[PDB]
């Protein structure tokens, strides 16, 4: 079976409700595994508490820096980086997971729940899972970013973990 987690998100304190992903271990099980174990905090370190900083509305919500708060931090499980799994699963359009880099084989945590298809990104960012429940939530999320990413309220992973 593979994974399914939730993130629970505030926006400013104010709980904006839950996001259910599914991560497909079946596809990429060192990507889904790494994910997976980040939203349990199972390794003494993960997603609780970090946050949305990167919100472009039409285009993505960006999120997985728990160590520098601002797109420069993050690691994974594995060590500070880990490769390209593969490329098999695709930005096929809204609700997709996909791991954010800079460059080929620097993987760590932060990653992008996109909102677009587009062949460009296929073959350069890791897809690793999709939105099974919360799309609203996400367009929430959405409504508070802008065309630099800057958030106009602090958006929180106040919880998060593992449901199957
Ligand atoms: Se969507 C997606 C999926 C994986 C990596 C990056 C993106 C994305 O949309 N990036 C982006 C879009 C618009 C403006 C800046 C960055």
């Amino acid at each position: 079976g593979n994974p399914l987690v939730y993130l629970d998100v505030d926006a400013n304190g104010k709980p904006l409700g839950r996001v259910v992903l599914e991560l497909k271990a079946d596809v990429v099980p060192k990507t889904a595994e790494n994910f997976r174990a980040l939203c349990t905090g199972e390794k003494g370190f993960g997603y609780k508490g970090s946050t949305f900083h990167r919100v472009i509305p039409s285009f993505m919500c960006q999120a997985g820096d728990f160590t520098n708060h601002n797109g420069t931090g993050g690691k994974s499980i594995y060590g500070s980086r880990f490769p390209d799994e593969n490329f098999t699963l695709k930005h096929v359009g809204p609700g997709v997971l996909s791991m954010a880099n800079a460059g080929p084989n620097t993987n760590g945590s932060q990653f992008f729940i996109c909102t677009i298809k587009t062949d460009w990104l296929d073959g350069k960012h890791v897809v690793f899972g999709h939105v099974i429940e919360g799309m609203d939530v996400v367009k929430k999320i959405e409504s508070f970013g802008s065309k630099s990413g800057r958030t106009s309220k602090k958006i929180v992973i106040t919880d998060c973990g593992q449901l199957s």
